[PDB]
């Protein structure tokens, strides 16, 4: 309804939204974490962990919340009746601080699938034995990237799907592969260049790769999928950098999975008629870091983006994804169980492994208003109705009469508390999805000049009315 | 627009007033329990006492059907008519006197008011025959939605600790619609004794099975439209009389550090539980809230005396008339030497109210906002009106006739399901029909002329 | 009510005879949105 | 007069120091945790 008829050409978010005259910033200072690089340290008898597995290799998701435009007001509001009009945060600019010293903590595995070196063969190697696996480590591809939007980022991975049923499933068959997209979660594992997939399922050996990735299913972001969003709300911006190069050239150790056609060579003799393993694998090697590759510690100013979405954070909500390989340093240390004896005894000493983390979030914001027609209300509810859930705004559809309400009696009880300890209604439909959280809703300064970040923005766009305290000469 | 508005906005007041009312009421029953044939489940006598609550559902006929001496002043197309309730009365004819109740086996230890010596040891089944008076109370409740009560009750405990037999059940606050026949508080609080009291002897008969309930003014008035009640009045009083003990195994011992260990007779701790004996006080002719007119102009809710769906509610409870007349019949009229074996004893109990209602007539103009706002409030209202349409279906049907002719066309007629109108039909309670009783004159009635007297403008023919 | 060996309360002691204090916080009105705030200056002024 | 009455009042507002400059200019905010190994943010007492 309303007079004209439903033409299908979308509006881009700077159509209806209006940019206010006023700006803000707040944010947390920093964060830490420690952890063991390889695996979590737990109470051995229990299943509960004393320590989680932690590394820079872990995708770190971050989700931030903002105060209500209606409840949280501001020094000059003059421009709106809350009846017909509402307000929304807009994200003009973003920072990421990283304060660690830069270095690599690497990793490896105590049993690695390996056969031989293919680089220079001075003799024909032996034949497949029983469990020749060995203890080997490797560096990883270096990577830096940043992700910003109101919907979570969406990665992808390989997986084993169900094959169409023809060949009777035989243990040891080559399993079918399938390419699967999924939401990114916290603690998730960067690719090593060995691909986003499930090793533990798809590799029965489990010894093919270092511990960290062997456990989990690594994921990789899809620009194709994500940016495809005709809203732009998944992500309206990003940057990325990565590098890799080859180091060593090896063979797999195990029974040949799928045989080589013999017509591809000429028949051998002695042990040369015995085909050594044809499965080769490269050795990824991280490269030299630099000071200038950092995509961090530097301001960005995001005005136009690829989607209709322009810098709008719907539902008081904003996301950031961060990937750094530079700070991956894992420090080693030991405490001696006996400090008496003056002779060095490896048994006296238990070496220990911990890892650092540091982070910053500092967020400019510009406030914004919406004028409401049904047309407006149509699209958004059409777009996503949940935004007309939390925010009525003030209104259900333009009648928007109240609900003959339930006003809550749960406030304290007799130890009944299923007025809910099985908690309150609605949800985050993504609440199941684990990832890290911070509330800023308390922090906002009314003027920027207090902070190092902001004044840059005052500097960047220049000062219209420069701060004047009538000090200095009069 | 959101945010409910004062009904006097869109409603307009007319120039016409009407009156109707029942002739009267007179009720008889047994106070303590209902009577039924011993083998049968059918009631021989219904249980009746003043202590029981009284609900009154009062229908009105749709005024839009009610032709006026001049109907021209409105258009039946664009508009409707809905009744406004200006003023309300409650008649009571019984002579004022107080009833009473008790129980033949009452859990009791001893008198705690004065003790010259430490008590004895609890035996088995020391319960006694003792009675007490209930708190005096008067209240009145008026509105277009059912009066909302509340009570304590047992909820589902947290599942952590395994409940052993005799453990303390957790407690819960439970709203419900108020039903007729339910019991006033005795001062023992609104809850279900049946569930939370296994002894069944902890209170006098009348309330033992039922659930005493009490109106929660907050949640009631908390309704946005006020349609639960737009008005009320309340009076009650109580004072203490006796001080007793519960007799039974102690559920939870007192921490010893709260006292000093005794010895001999003082070694055993007497029952810790005390419960009061509530007492009604002197009744008076002055505090009666009945037999006197009321005038409802402005209420707490945005609803101003608007009765939606031709429906209006009255909830009235009083203990002042609780008088229980006792009577006796003789099984043998011969002997002149009296014998207690000769007489059967019975208890019957009277009840009398009366109802007279003013009404004012009101028209509603429509727009979309109007139509929606109501439909927002309660859409069932428009159903009883003629607006909301609702195109029907129905292209074709195949009648095959005839069916009892047993060449089989299928087996067929399945659509009774919607005589159903009252959603509260599950709730049984007192009923009255005024629909016939309207009249267009306030002069011929005792009540009405006061309405004129108050607002003035006596207008009567000449003689 | 408390577990007999424990020091932790099983049930809180409650009776009408107990006094009741109520502390009531308000949020700072100097952060708080008004349909029109221009009637004052947040610099030279305050709100309580 | 206010500072006479109760000085703690001026703290909760702005107005940290007597005429119109502003600021408590040593360093302010810090957090050392997230997940649980290192001895918690609450090993130090609550200052406020």
């Amino acid at each position: 309804y309303l007079p004209p008829v439903p033409v299908s050409k979308v509006v881009s978010t700077d159509e209806y939204v209006a940019r206010t005259n006023i700006y803000y910033h707040a944010g947390t200072s920093r964060l830490l974490a420690v952890g063991h690089p390889y695996f979590p340290i737990k109470k051995p008898n229990n299943n509960k962990i004393l320590v989680p597995k932690v590394s820079g290799l872990q995708y770190r998701v971050f989700r931030i919340h903002l105060p209500d435009p209606n409840k949280f007001g501001f020094p000059d509001t003059s421009f709106y009746n809350p009846d017909t009009q509402r307000l929304v945060w807009a994200c003009v600019g973003v920072e990421v601080g990283r304060g660690q010293p830069l270095g690599v903590g690497i990793s490896g595995h105590p049993l690695l699938n390996k056969l031989d070196d293919t680089e220079n063969a001075s003799a024909y190697a032996a034949n497949a034995g029983v469990d020749n696996r060995e203890c080997i480590s490797m560096d990883y591809k270096q990577t830096q990237l940043c992700l910003i939007g109101c919907k979570p980022p969406i990665g992808e991975h390989w997986g084993k799907g169900s094959p169409c049923t023809n060949v009777a499933v035989n243990p040891g068959d080559c399993p079918p592969l399938e390419l699967i997209n999924t939401v990114i979660q916290d603690g998730d594992m960067v690719d090593t260049g060995f691909g986003a997939m499930d090793f533990t399922t798809l590799q029965a050996n489990k010894s093919e790769v270092p511990l960290d990735i062997c456990t989990s299913i690594c994921k990789y972001p899809d620009y194709i999928k994500m940016v495809s969003e005709p809203y732009g709300d998944s992500l309206f911006f990003y940057l990325r950098r990565e590098q890799m190069f080859v180091r060593h050239l090896f063979n797999r150790a195990g029974a040949v999975g799928e045989n080589v056609p013999d017509d591809l060579y000429i028949k051998g003799s002695g042990s040369t008629a015995n085909l050594a393993s044809s499965n080769y694998f490269p050795t990824p090697s991280g490269s030299m870091v630099t000071s200038d590759a950092q995509i961090f510690n530097k301001p960005y100013w995001l005005q136009r983006a690829q989607g209709h979405n322009n810098g709008i954070c719907w539902g008081n909500q904003l996301f950031v994804t961060v990937v750094d390989t530079t700070r991956s340093t894992n420090m080693s240390l030991c405490a001696a169980i006996s400090t008496s004896e003056t002779t060095y005894k490896n048994t006296n000493f238990k070496e220990y492994l911990r890892h650092g983390e540091e982070y910053d979030l500092q967020f400019i914001f510009q406030l914004c208003k919406i004028t409401l027609t049904a047309d407006v209300m149509t699209y958004i509810h059409s777009m996503n109705s949940t935004i007309l859930e939390d925010w009525n705004f003030g209104l259900q559809p333009p009648p928007g009469g109240t609900l003959e309400d339930t006003y809550r009696f749960v406030t304290s009880q007799a130890i009944a508390c299923q007025k809910h300890t099985p908690p309150a209604p609605k949800e985050d439909p993504l609440k199941k999805y684990t990832f890290w959280e911070v509330n800023l809703k308390e922090k906002f300064s009314a003027d920027l000049d207090q902070f190092p970040l902001g004044r840059k923005f005052l500097l960047q766009a220049g000062l219209k009315a420069k701060p004047k305290f009538t000090l200095g000469k009069r």
